[PDB]
């Protein structure tokens, strides 16, 4: 048994709420919070906007620190930081930004992280300002992700969409 709740099952293993992963993470204090992470750690806006912001810039404080020491991620790669006042540990896994034309391939590496973790917060990777489709995202979640992963879909329309289009 964990403490999330309100989320609809779409398969053995994964979850979906029409949630804010922010408040969602207030809440729950998760053992892993998702960050949708870019290469430099830059968190200016979208999840990793909102996110760093619910830290009072911490999580950038200490992005710039992991930087600094060990250079950009990998588009499909992921670091474990702290999770701040959000989580234990916050995953940043950086998915590929269509908007700047990364090979969407790149998104089922970067779920992959997720398996490393028994249980997680998440937003679909590669959705809102990163351009993909997230009806994509969800299938690839779905197909990669095999540990409990509860995901948190920003929009009511978009939650409706991904639930009402999910095979
Ligand atoms: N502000 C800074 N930003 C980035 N780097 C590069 C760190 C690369 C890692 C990779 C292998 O070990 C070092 C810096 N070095 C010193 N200051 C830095
Ligand atoms: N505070 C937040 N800001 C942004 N997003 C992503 C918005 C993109 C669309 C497409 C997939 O889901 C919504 C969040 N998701 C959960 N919480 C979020």
């Amino acid at each position: 048994v964990n403490s999330f709740s309100g989320y609809l099952k779409l398969t053995d293993n994964v979850y979906i709420k029409n949630a804010d992963i922010v408040e969602e993470a207030k809440k729950v204090k998760p053992t892993v919070v998702v960050n949708a992470a870019n290469v430099y750690l830059k968190h200016g806006g979208g999840v990793a906007g909102a996110l760093n912001k619910a830290t009072n810039n911490a999580m950038q404080v200490e992005s710039d620190d992991y930087i600094a020491t060990n250079g950009p991620l990998k588009v499909g790669g992921s670091c474990v930081l702290s999770g701040h006042n959000l989580a234990k540990h916050c995953l940043h896994v950086v998915g590929p930004n269509v908007n700047k034309g990364e090979d969407i391939q790149l998104l089922k590496s970067a779920y992959e992280n997720f398996n490393q973790h028994e249980v997680l917060l998440a937003p679909l990777l590669s959705a809102g300002i990163f351009g993909a489709d997230p009806i994509h995202s969800l299938r690839v979640c779905v197909d990669t992700v095999r540990t409990n992963v509860y995901l948190a879909v920003f929009d009511k329309n978009l939650y409706d969409k991904l639930v009402s289009s999910f095979l």
